[PDB]
């Protein structure tokens, strides 16, 4: 009960999770925590094999053998400060014509659906990245714009403007636990308080 | 129709490279760039197979068949803003006594050597991570301390403090190119201009002398 082993996709594992963990451990100085950043596929493996107590991954995943909590967050467009797209309430694919859109080969279903959504839109030669965080870094430095999940965006909210994407595309987050896992109060408390933290943070910023 | 393909380890791929890339591409409007984050082992394969023009990996690495430029910088101690250790000139292992030191299990020789250097110090039950960026996030959020390479932590210096580590553990960065690969002026430009960008920034913060 003084053990908390977490496996998560690098998205949450590098943003919202360390942020919430910092608050969660204030009560518990003797708590031994492991926060491992893994691909979504290996996150499922870590939970199933018992190497991790909680798993966080990108949907979709096969549910057999797992207890799963889910969230769906609409796609948003991230633009530099003062960019003309900040003048809109809702950004369409056509509004991206002639922009330098950062392409994200992250391997998620979300990223793929996003790229086809803007498949016929004229654009300048891209910068193709492999991480959502890297894309946002380039937008912050003014190298272009990106289409993302809002959870990845929230730690860039000061130097970057967000707008809802006109195409209805949701990013699905999974909280994963083993259906035959060991009863744990600390895991119950963490998973419960994290979603509350997540939901409150997203709703406060008009992202949910 | 020039395309630049760069594979890099988390240390440079997450911070310094994107920041430099934004500057490098602004007056090259029709230049197409790919920046793929990969493990150091996969970076070597990316360069060896031609799937990447330039490679950036942790050291040491199998040199045979490559053209490699080397950087080596001392390990620094990353503490939260206003932490007690921020008032010290150098941080000794004994100075880290009773501190929450985020354990980094990244597979690098640097991180492994680091964990050996502080294995004789009694730490609080810390937080284990597999990503150096996760450790830096935790330091920023005030969750603990971390010994890390300066080039990966330089992007976090807005909210964290870097102090010299009294044990001289050097992180080795490699610029990797195919010895067989055809000559390229855009690559010659990027590689040398990046190192000047890297060196200047490290010197500006006393992380390089």
């Amino acid at each position: 009960n003084a053990t908390l082993r977490i496996a998560a996709m690098p998205a949450l594992a590098n943003g919202l999770l360390p942020r919430f963990l910092a608050q969660f451990i204030r009560d518990r100085p003797n708590l031994q925590v492991s926060l491992m950043g893994l691909p979504s596929s290996m996150v499922m493996e870590a939970v199933a094999s018992g190497r991790a107590d909680i798993g966080y991954a990108d949907g979709p995943q096969e549910r057999q053998g797992f207890l799963i909590e889910t969230r769906s967050l609409p796609a948003v467009v991230a633009v530099p400060m003062g960019h003309r797209l900040a003048g809109l309430d809702r950004v369409t694919p056509q509004d991206l014509a002639g922009e330098r859109i950062i392409k994200q080969e992250t391997g998620t279903l979300f990223a793929m659906r996003v790229e086809v959504a803007i498949g016929g839109i004229q654009r300048r030669p891209s910068i193709e990245v492999s991480l959502s965080h890297t894309a946002l870094s380039l937008v912050r430095e003014g190298a272009g714009i990106a289409i993302i999940d809002p959870a990845a965006a929230i730690e860039f909210t000061d130097r970057i403007v967000l707008r809802p994407f006109s195409i209805f595309i949701d990013a699905e987050f999974l909280e994963v636990r083993s259906a035959i896992g060991a009863p744990s109060t600390i895991v119950d408390r963490f998973t419960t308080e994290f979603w509350r933290f997540h939901d409150d943070l997203m709703k406060q910023n008009g992202l949910m």
